[PDB]
């Protein structure tokens, strides 16, 4: 009993980024993102949500990535980042027979840093730099990025996998 999301994106430079992801319920690929920000696709393989509800999802799904992009020329804006660069976002939430949720972010390939939720608080998760120290300055400054990310995690995703396992 498990939602685990995957984000893929592609930057190549700070205005463009190709977004290629997907999402699997228990072992079984549901959905789809991919393209470029101003017009990604996102798309649920089986009709898992109603239209109202499917509708809410695709929006809060749009609206993170406009929040997940901004964050991104943010840390270009204020730190200096290499490009080209890919990111890649693991998260997703595990009902036992209380949830377990994660999110975890990786940066070309390697080990960047994940969100601790108990606190709701990102953490390094290299040993490694001003980018890193200038991100988690940022995850943990806002309540969009701690309080309502762990309630996605917690709440949203969670009554996700209880509706549609
Ligand atoms: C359903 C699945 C369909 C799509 C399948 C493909 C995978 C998509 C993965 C993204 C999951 C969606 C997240 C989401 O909707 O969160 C909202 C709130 O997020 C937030 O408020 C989070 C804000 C942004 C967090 C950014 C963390 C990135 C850190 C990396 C920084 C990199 C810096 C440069 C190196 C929900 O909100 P709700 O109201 O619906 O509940
Ligand atoms: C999901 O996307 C990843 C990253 O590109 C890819 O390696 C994997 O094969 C995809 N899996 C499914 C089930 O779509
Ligand atoms: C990511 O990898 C590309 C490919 O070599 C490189 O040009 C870029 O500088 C790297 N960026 C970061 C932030 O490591």
């Amino acid at each position: 009993q498990r939602l685990h999301m995957l984000q893929i994106s592609y930057f190549r430079d700070p205005y463009h980024v190709w977004y290629q992801g997907n999402a699997s319920l228990g072992g079984h690929l549901t959905h789809v993102l991919e393209g470029p920000d101003t017009n990604t696709t996102i798309i649920q393989l089986q009709p898992l949500q109603e239209p109202e509800s499917w509708a809410r999802t695709q929006s809060g799904l749009q609206s993170y990535l406009l929040q997940f992009h901004g964050l991104v020329r943010l840390v270009h804006q204020e730190r200096t980042l290499a490009f080209p660069l890919t990111i890649r976002c693991f998260l997703g939430c595990e009902l036992p027979p209380r949830a377990h949720v994660f999110f975890e972010v990786a940066v070309n390939g390697s080990s960047f840093v994940s969100f601790r939720p108990e606190r709701a608080l990102w953490q390094a998760d290299t040993q490694v730099s001003g980018v890193v120290t200038f991100t988690l300055q940022q995850l943990n400054a806002y309540n969009r990025t701690r309080y309502e990310l762990r309630e996605f995690l917690e709440d949203t995703c969670v009554q996700y996998v209880q509706k549609h396992i």
